[PDB]
């Protein structure tokens, strides 16, 4: 009872004559990349066109096809995929043989069970799940919150949030990644959303008693309340600001006051054996102890919480001791928890979606992680040029005021001479009662031409705050609804904003282009006519009304041109950034635009945008978590990623002192000028080695000179890290040319250089950004050190002192509060300019090639304009160079390529580090032999 199979000009289609899959397609797209596609009926048709995939079915792609007894084999150059004809599943090898990726069954599908909406009847519940008992790891996912780098053996759920943003593509250990085509929420590993603690736990009070927890109620100091809860939840508002459980009558008062305090107590048994997670999503000070010690302690501010994880080894009958403290501050609260799966699930790949009408999939081989971001690229798109001006350093504030007060700071540190390219417009320079109109509040921002006009006299770039969010008074608004495209379901439920006494708005619907083609012709008309150099999307989750259930969430965006709400929840950026990408492109077909947005999905890097982490908090805990999201980001295809230097919002200890709101670090209670100055500075470090480099943030101020004095360690530490980036946009900008020429990745896990060393795959606090430097951010308060990995098989410098180390070793590297601990890696070359104040400055710049002898190297020189699009049709150029280590020799080639203004000679000095030097970073001071380069290959003998 074999299955049927149909030659297509892209592949096969087998009709299996058994189970609940019908059809399973097989599409090559391309020499390394192949669609599965499995279809629980007859017509593939009822597949959505993708969001994610620009890429249609190779035509000039040779393969073969080769049937014999009940296996099917499917193959190019470069990737074989054998189907079984019994019960259709698909096993991959690489061009040598070697089985890469191997399914498991052929997919289970089940009802929906998270669309709050009518469910389409062909509908399903998806999951397809692969290699079980693999010793793999496990990369990439998106943008998470969580620490996880190798997600192998763990959870990650890709929903979309402030704080988080899924990308649905996975990279293996093994030489192979995935695109999960799916636009719904996806769970990576254990299917099911996390559920309430008492669902798969027994659960016992203070009292020893069998029940739920004790929860005991606090004003002040003061025990207001005891009683035994089963699901202490309070989770979410149902509307505008009223929980959805309300808090007991007699403290109802103090949670609103910020004086309420809580407790929970009692003990965890679990029924069942083996790894167990655990979340505690919140908001305030909470923190949760198990067992007598101290496992999550966590503080996010009221409007903005999220879920803190942990996993942890239990035994069935065992009870363990559980201890929970919550000081509300007016925030949210919930404790989710799940079992372990089946055992023989415990080590498997699962990806399992809410809703779709096929299990649909992409294989993509790849030789090395680069090669498999490639064929990411292919699929979504290219990840098209950002103007250079974009990997300078941006200063922006929640919010500046006025027009003069953004020429004032950026005045400021131009007077200073601390290098910026770019500074922003945050939310709120519209009269008030007219978000959406794009109008620009005559008191504060009389003239905006000349605001910006006075941005770009100094020799910087502006970017501007722009929502998908209008109030029904405004034009826009009416012009955009009359046409249907507003998402009115927040009016109904008349939830109003947090502006004055409140205002009702509603967000735009981008699912369709004659949506988003309206949308850009009015904020072309608006703002765009002024000059403004670039956009900031706010807000694209969507977050149409903040804190409501994310059932909610789906409800309101129902209906929207694709379905319904969770039919579509993570994808909502692409085509809204396209919208804009694409009337730029309309409107300047040689000027590069620039898109900052804070969600994304598979393809935002083909609409010219970088994507941040969102509104993370001043903590430690944050910014160390923001080393595994750009890592997890990164390795899922999108490189042009950053966040906010410092987090968004500090605890109230730091807004708000004796001397009243907090603006500048002297209106400081002395007590925090500390950890404030400390936190400042270790996250300035670790901003000016992440793909952008930008401070942002809600008070105090967030300019180097508003976090201390000229002269101090600090001010000095923060000019230094930012005067070396501008020293190193040689080497910043050719990282910045390869994200598009070379589909290239700035910031990397250790896996993708140093694939082979297991012990690297695992590390979460430390990457290399480009080729050449291994980063480790110092995260903990006061520390003075830290242990660094040095990855095995190669050398490593100090960047700051020249000593050589060996790796496959882990050092206590030296973190005075100065330095973040840096090494380059044996074979490097580093090309550095001159210290400039803005990227045009160092355009034809004189170049330092510096050497890190050891091993061999190679490192291509990428220039160009930097803000045209003459670089599409090859207005660019590379200058190859290649260190020999035997025989000592850096030759500096032939130049590749040209462009209009590119000087065609060049003064190149060269030096060589092989070990301790006082000259390691005084780039204009080395010793170094000089040479004029003229385009010609020249080549430089190290010194004896
Ligand atoms: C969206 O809201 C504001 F406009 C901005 O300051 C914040 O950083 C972002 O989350
Ligand atoms: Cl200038
Ligand atoms: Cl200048
Ligand atoms: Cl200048
Ligand atoms: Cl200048
Ligand atoms: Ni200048």
């Amino acid at each position: 009872a074999l299955a049927q199979v149909e030659r297509t000009a892209e592949g096969v289609v087998l009709t299996l004559p058994e189970g609940t899959v019908k059809k399973l397609r097989l599409q090559v797209m391309g020499e390394r990349i192949i669609r599965v596609t499995a279809l629980p009926g007859t017509d593939f048709g009822i597949v959505p066109e993708s969001i994610q995939v620009v890429a249609k079915p190779a035509t000039n792609v040779p393969f073969s096809v080769d049937q014999a007894g009940e296996k099917l084999v499917l193959k190019t150059s470069q990737v074989s995929a054998e189907v079984s004809l019994l019960d259709g599943t698909v096993s991959f090898r690489d061009a040598k043989g070697n089985v890469l990726l191997q399914e498991e069954n052929r997919g289970t599908f089940s009802p929906v069970i998270h669309d709050p909406d009518p469910v389409d009847a062909d509908s399903y519940a998806l999951r397809q799940e692969f290699n079980r008992g693999s010793d793999e790891g496990f990369f990439g996912l998106g943008q998470h919150q969580n620490g996880q780098v190798n997600y192998a053996g763990e959870n990650v759920e890709l929903t979309t949030y402030n704080l988080v943003i899924s990308i649905p593509f996975l990279v293996s250990s093994r030489n192979y990644g995935l695109l999960w085509d799916n636009n719904s929420i996806t769970r990576f590993g254990d299917p099911r959303e996390a559920q309430p603690l008492n669902q798969s736990l027994k659960l016992y009070d203070a009292e020893g008693k069998e029940g739920g927890l004790t929860v005991r109620y606090f004003v002040g100091d003061e025990l207001k309340l005891t009683r035994v809860e089963a699901d202490f939840n309070h989770q979410f508002y149902k509307q505008g600001n009223e929980l959805e459980n309300p808090f007991p009558e007699e403290v109802a008062g103090a949670y609103k006051n910020n004086t309420l305090r809580i407790e929970l107590e009692g003990s965890i048994e679990a029924q069942a054996t083996g790894k167990h997670q655990f979340k505690m999503y919140n908001s305030g000070y909470a923190q949760l102890s198990l067992d007598g010690e101290v496992v999550l302690d966590r503080w996010r501010m009221n409007w903005n919480p999220w879920y803190h994880n942990f996993y942890r080894e239990l035994n069935a009958g065992d009870k363990h001791k559980l201890k929970v403290s919550w000081k509300p501050d007016g925030g949210f609260f919930h404790l989710r928890h799940l079992d372990p799966l089946p055992a023989n699930e415990q080590h498997e790949l699962s990806l399992a979606s809410e809703t779709g009408k096929a299990i649909d999939y992409y294989f993509v081989a790849g030789d090395t992680k680069d090669d498999i971001i490639s064929g990411y690229r292919q699929l979504t798109g290219k990840s098209v040029m950002l103007p250079k001006w974009a990997y300078g350093f941006w200063q922006s504030r929640e919010r500046y005021k006025s027009s003069d007060e953004i020429i004032q700071n950026l005045k400021e540190y131009r007077d200073r001479k601390i290098p910026i390219d770019n500074i922003v417009l945050d939310w709120s320079y519209w009269p008030e009662d007219a978000w959406g109109s794009h109008d620009f509040d005559k008191q504060f921002f009389p003239d905006p031409k000349a605001l910006v006009d006075k941005v770009h006299a100094m020799n910087a770039q502006i970017m501007i705050s722009v929502w998908p969010k209008f109030y029904p008074t405004t034009d826009n608004y009416k012009e955009l609804n009359a046409k249907g495209f507003m998402f009115n379901r927040n009016l109904d439920e008349k939830n109003l904003d947090w502006i004055g006494k409140g205002y009702l708005n509603a967000f735009y619907d981008p699912f369709s282009p004659e949506a988003t083609a309206i949308f850009w012709k009015q904020i072309r008309d608006k703002i765009n006519v002024h000059g403004f150099d670039a956009w900031w999307l706010d807000a694209v989750e969507p977050d149409i009304h903040s804190n409501l259930t994310f059932e909610k969430r789906k409800w309101l965006m129902t209906p929207n041109a694709r379905g319904n709400g969770a039919e579509i929840f993570n994808a909502y950026a692409v085509p809204h950034a396209e919208g804009v990408y694409q009337g730029e492109l309309a409107t300047d077909g040689d000027k590069r635009s620039f898109i900052l947005t804070r969600s994304g999905f598979g393809g935002i890097q083909r609409t010219g945008s970088a994507i941040w982490s969102g509104d993370i908090v001043s903590r430690w805990s944050d910014m160390k978590d923001q080393i595994a999201a750009g890592i997890g980001t990164n390795l899922a295809g999108v490189t042009n990623w950053t966040f906010d230097i410092g987090g968004f919002t500090p605890e109230d200890r730091f807004r708000h002192g004796k001397k009243g709101f907090v603006g500048s670090w002297t209106a400081l209670d002395a007590e925090q000028v500390d950890e404030w100055q400390e936190l400042n500075t270790r996250w300035y470090q670790f901003g000016a080695f992440v793909p952008l480099y930008r401070s942002h943030g809600q008070n105090p101020y967030r300019e180097i000179f508003n976090i201390a004095d000229e002269g101090t360690e600090v001010y000095n530490a923060m000019v230094w890290y930012t005067k070396l980036r501008y020293y190193l946009m040689p080497y910043i900008y050719t990282l910045g040319g390869d994200t598009y020429h070379k589909d290239g990745t700035i910031m990397r896990g250790l896996v993708m250089d140093f694939p082979n060393d297991r012990k690297a795959w695992d590390i979460n606090t430390q990457y290399m950004f480009g080729p050449a430097f291994l980063v480790n951010p110092v995260y903990e308060y006061k520390a003075r050190s830290r242990d660094v990995y040095l990855p095995a098989g190669s050398d490593w410098y100090n960047f700051y002192t020249g000593e050589k180390l060996a790796g496959g070793q882990t050092i206590t590297a030296d973190a005075p509060l100065a330095r973040v601990p840096l090494f380059v890696k044996a074979g490097a070359i580093v090309p550095t300019g001159p210290l400039i104040q803005h990227v045009d400055e160092g355009l034809n710049s004189p170049l330092l090639i510096t050497v890190y002898t050891g091993a061999n190297g190679s490192f291509d020189i990428y220039e160009d304009d930097g803000r045209s699009l003459k670089y599409q049709q090859g207005e660019w150029s590379r200058i190859p160079l290649s260190y020999d280590d035997v025989t000592g020799t850096l030759i500096i080639g032939d130049r590749v390529g040209s462009f209009t203004g590119m000087a065609d000679e060049r003064n190149i000095r060269v030096r060589f580090i092989a070990g301790p030097t006082a000259d390691a970073t005084n780039f204009d001071k080395a010793a170094a032999e000089a040479v004029t380069y003229t385009g010609k290959s020249v080549s430089i003998k190290r010194p004896r």
